[PDB]
């Protein structure tokens, strides 16, 4: 279950994410770095979530229930109405729809798999950003 303090051990084409979403180079790089060795917390009670992730600079909490709408941000910072289900036993699936204005379909996943490691994916259009975490 998702239940834990996480850490990370594989990141692949974060920059390029944020690429897509129109992030300017000093932003992206800074945001890279500052996700490098992020901190993650899940509490999960059934369907209910809370997730922390911290980096250097930013902290992010949401609490979910999955079928439920929320609010939280995309990856790039801007508010989105987002809602969680579950595409097969554990592993969630979320699209977002911007609060205000338009721009590329963004969604996330996260699943666990059979030896404990969390895989998120995000996607921007056609741009998929790969984190993988374990248990600390
Ligand atoms: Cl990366
Ligand atoms: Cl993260």
């Amino acid at each position: 279950n998702f239940s834990g303090n996480w850490k990370i051990i594989r990141s692949e084409n974060f920059e390029e994410l944020l690429k897509v979403l129109g992030v300017n180079v000093m932003l992206r790089k800074i945001a890279v770095a500052a996700a490098s060795k992020p901190a993650v917390e899940i509490k999960q009670e059934g369907d209910t979530f809370y997730i922390k992730t911290s980096t250097t600079v930013r902290t992010t909490e949401i609490n979910f229930k999955v079928g439920e709408e929320f609010e939280e941000q995309t990856v790039d910072g801007r508010p989105c109405k987002s809602l969680v289900k579950w595409e097969s036993e554990n592993k969630m699936v979320c699209e977002q729809k911007l609060l205000k204005g338009e721009g590329p379909k963004t969604s996330w996943t996260r699943e666990l798999t059979n030896d404990g490691e969390l895989i998120l994916t995000m996607t921007a259009d056609d741009v998929v950003c790969t984190r993988v975490y374990v248990r600390e």
